[PDB]
DNA sequence: CAGTAC
DNA sequence: GTACTG
């Protein structure tokens, strides 16, 4: 009766196996324990109160409709910026845990300070409920990671993540949010094969390593316009995002 | 460390 | 495999 226990706990967002251990050797077996003895994060708090819905998927069409409430947002804010579902939607498969959002301008410049009141145009919706991460100093690019709901009866709460990144690194960025992780994971992989790096940043070549071939080189940095340019640089066939669900 | 994003 | 903040 542990096992599933530790599977209770490990589905609260922002608590893992250590944290799920912890509680159990507290003697908490329920989430009514958890909530009323156990000392939460902010996060803990609201991946507790939002457990049900966190813990179903949602349909592709009502992620295409969390998409553009950000979009319709973003945009009204600039018409130029591109706003850009990315991960389990962009993949192309019928259901989404999460609504992965990618913004960029063309220009490379309009996109700085959309971040902030994006965020706080959301909030006035009605739609960001909740907010979890913050990461605004995040090299060239911001991200967040929060709670929205789409405006009528009977709707769920959903896992909302934004990033706003340059046109220049507007490829790699794409590259990333859309993954899979496992897919990722190998496409990094093969690049310390072929002494390179692969961040959602850039790709870098004449990347230096030493003996046990713990990085000790930055490299130089190759432009890379758009998701073919990357996945020719690296010697491999490009591959459609649906073809990228590892 | 622990947890998370892909 | 990178890369954040908690």
């Amino acid at each position: 009766e542990s096992v599933p226990v530790l599977e209770l706990f490990s589905n609260i967002w922002g608590a893992g196996t250590k944290t799920a251990q912890m509680w159990y050797q507290q003697g908490f077996r329920s989430l009514e324990d958890i909530r009323s003895q156990a000392s939460l994060t902010t996060q803990q708090a609201i991946g507790l109160k939002h457990y049900s819905d966190f813990l179903e998927r949602m349909p592709r069409e009502e992620a295409t409709e969390i998409e553009q409430t950000v979009q319709k947002a973003a945009q009204a804010f600039n018409s130029g910026l591109l706003c850009v579902a990315c991960g389990s939607y962009r993949r192309g498969k019928a259901t989404c845990g999460d609504v992965d959002v990618a913004i960029t301008h063309p220009d490379g410049r309009s996109h700085r300070g959309i971040f902030s009141r994006l965020l706080d145009s959301l909030r006035q919706e009605g739609f960001l409920t909740d907010d979890l991460v913050s990461q605004e100093e995040n090299g060239q690019q911001q991200k967040y990671l929060g709670v929205c709901r789409l405006p009528g009866p009977g709707r769920r709460h959903r896992r909302l993540d934004i990033i706003v990144v340059p046109y220049s690194e507007f490829a790699c960025a794409l590259l990333y949010f859309t993954g899979s992780a496992h897919f990722n994971r190998s496409m990094r992989a093969l690049a310390k094969t072929k002494g390179m790096s692969l961040s959602e940043h850039a790709l870098s070549t004449a990347v230096v390593r030493n003996t046990h071939g713990c990085k000790v080189g930055p490299g130089r940095v190759l432009p890379t316009p758009t998701e073919k340019d990357v996945f020719r640089l690296l010697g491999l066939p490009y591959r459609e995002p649906a073809e990228r669900d590892w």
